[PDB]
């Protein structure tokens, strides 16, 4: 990916890989929603918005002449088509089981392409040290399971399972994941609100994403007010954290997790 000042990121996973290595993306797809869902690593104003991750402005990309383009494997435009625009590389979010293990491989992969091998090691070290250092902030709690969720719309809640980005973190902190049901490759699944009522005694965190009107609707239903974990006083709304990112999203999760139940 030769010129490090002309890299265009078409998905938020590799944006995060670039930022962790100190690169300032030349262009990034959907900067508007990035602010609502990822929020962290804010993107400098210089960054050029190249459209939706699913329908990027191909005209713009062509005019921009990126030195390299990065995206997420299995997501968005055809990689065969993108490769026709400029040199590029697709990155894997997971192997279907451990997203963070993949995140560490992707970071190394990206760094080798950009010859930032040292920057990647320093970061990976900062990452592993941070996760370990926070461990004692969750020694107090027991084995009460934790349910990680986010509201898609009043009728569907996403729940993050065993193969989600957050699992390795929960595992390291000795926090059982309340969700042991099915999940997609990305580590989540959408469930109707009633399915959440099955969780009598658990702590629940719900990541916000500028959806107060939606949350308001949900919390106004008799079902939500009847929710056992709600009445138990175990429900908490927390700030947005990208669930399909890498090491930066993982550390962002720990800070949010800390503030919520640390």
């Amino acid at each position: 990916g030769i010129d490090p000042n002309r890299i265009v990121a078409l998905e938020w996973l590799p944006v995060e890989l670039l930022l962790a290595l100190g690169i300032v993306p030349y262009g990034v797809a959907d900067t508007i929603n990035y602010r609502l869902w990822v929020s962290e690593p804010p993107l400098p104003d210089s960054v050029i918005d190249v459209g939706l991750r699913t329908e990027p402005n191909l005209e713009l990309l062509t005019e921009m002449k990126p030195s390299f383009m990065v995206w997420s494997a299995g997501y968005g435009p055809s990689p065969e088509m993108l490769a026709r625009i400029a040199p590029g590389r697709g990155f894997n979010f997971s192997d279907g089981k451990q997203p963070l293990a993949m995140a560490r491989k992707s970071l190394t992969e990206m760094a080798d392409l950009l010859n930032l091998q040292s920057a990647a090691e320093t970061h990976l070290a900062q990452y592993e040290d941070f996760i370990r250092s926070m461990k004692p902030r969750f020694v107090k709690r027991g084995a009460r399971p934790l349910l990680l969720t986010t509201l898609i719309d009043p009728r569907h809640m996403l729940v993050f399972g065993p193969n989600s980005l957050f699992q390795e973190i929960l595992d390291e902190y000795g926090i059982p994941n309340a969700w042991q049901g099915e999940t997609n490759f990305w580590g989540s699944t959408a469930v109707s609100i009633d399915r959440l009522a099955a969780y009598k005694d658990v702590d629940v965190l719900c990541f916000d994403h500028d959806n107060s009107k939606d949350m308001d609707a949900l919390m106004a239903t008799p079902l939500w007010q009847a929710m056992p974990f709600v009445r138990a006083g175990r429900f908490q709304r927390v700030p947005a954290v990208w669930f399909y990112g890498a090491t930066l999203s993982a550390m962002h999760f720990v800070r949010v997790l800390d503030n919520a139940i640390g």
